[PDB]
């Protein structure tokens, strides 16, 4: 409410610079690197192989290292 403060959002679970799977549009995985990570938008800035940068959704990232 007023007096105080209501609500809070999630922390970036994720790390920069880890190597993860993100699902590219058309719905197959590819290898990336981590860059960013936006909360948001739920996404990160992650980059492919292919030198190739796109926001991937939190829920599309796929995290491998343990």
């Amino acid at each position: 409410g007023s007096s105080g403060s209501s609500g809070k959002k999630p922390a970036c679970k994720f790390e920069e610079g880890q190597d993860v799977l993100a699902r590219w549009s058309d719905g197959l995985f590819y290898l990336g690197t981590i860059k960013k990570i936006n909360i948001l938008k739920q996404s990160c800035f992650i980059i492919f192989e292919d030198s190739s940068k796109s926001w991937v959704l939190w829920k599309d990232i796929q995290t491998g290292a343990t």
